[PDB]
């Protein structure tokens, strides 16, 4: 099970960081039994978290609420898109769809529980 609440840093990892590319119904169930609910759609980062973490050291640009706190990965990277197809809760069912595409993170200030990076990746801001 996860804490009574993780950082949005940690909560980034488990939802957006499987580095090995697995099978999307059995990497959504954890998410979903935090979420009590079939999540719609999540896109999996094929990457280290060390890797995209790195990333908040680029440049800072704008995000799609306008803040500024937002970095583009340097290069492609590869995901799998999982899909809610059919299913009643807890019985989530997913479709996977490779990609190849660079991403856009936002970062912060780590908090206490995370690791103390300069920046660390809070919320997938935007694939392109
Ligand atoms: N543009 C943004 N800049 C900084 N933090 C954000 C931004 N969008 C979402 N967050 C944070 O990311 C967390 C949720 O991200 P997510 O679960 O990926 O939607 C929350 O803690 C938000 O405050």
């Amino acid at each position: 099970m996860w804490p009574k609440r993780l950082t949005k840093a940690h909560w980034f990892e488990i939802q957006h960081i499987q580095p090995s590319p697995l099978q999307c119904n059995r990497a959504m169930s954890g998410i979903n039994n935090y979420t009590q609910h079939c999540k719609h759609q999540n896109t999996f980062l094929h990457d280290s978290f060390q890797n995209v973490a790195a990333v908040c050291d680029l440049l800072s640009i704008v995000c799609k609420n306008r803040r500024h706190n937002c970095h583009q990965s340097s290069k492609p990277v590869n995901m799998t898109d999982c899909r809610l197809t059919s299913g009643k809760y807890p019985q989530c069912r997913y479709s996977a769809a490779a990609q190849y595409k660079f991403f856009i993170v936002a970062c912060d200030p780590p908090q206490k529980s995370d690791p103390p990076y300069k920046l660390v990746p809070v919320h997938l801001d935007s694939i392109l």
